[PDB]
């Protein structure tokens, strides 16, 4: 009972994992990654327009995939000009 839907990239925080590429691939919703040169626990997954990224376990059955429960999800903010 903790599904998870985003109709636009998000933010994942782990224990920097190079498995989190493909983690986040498992998911079409997922066009691209980034990470975060402030932290480097923390990445940002751009979704395709169009798609979106839907949790059917949560974030339960996410973390199972990386293999860590530490595993999150935020929803990334938008930065502004100016």
């Amino acid at each position: 009972m903790a599904t998870f839907q985003t109709d636009a990239d998000f933010l994942l925080v782990g224990d920097d994992t190079s498995r989190y590429e493909e983690v986040m691939k498992t998911f079409d919703t997922v066009e691209a990654v980034r990470k975060s040169d402030l932290d480097d626990r923390v990445y940002m997954v751009c979704l395709k327009q169009g798609s979106t990224f839907v949790l059917n376990g949560g974030i339960e059955e996410l973390r199972l995939l990386t293999g860590d429960s530490t595993l999150e999800i935020q929803p990334m903010i938008v930065p502004t000009t100016e």
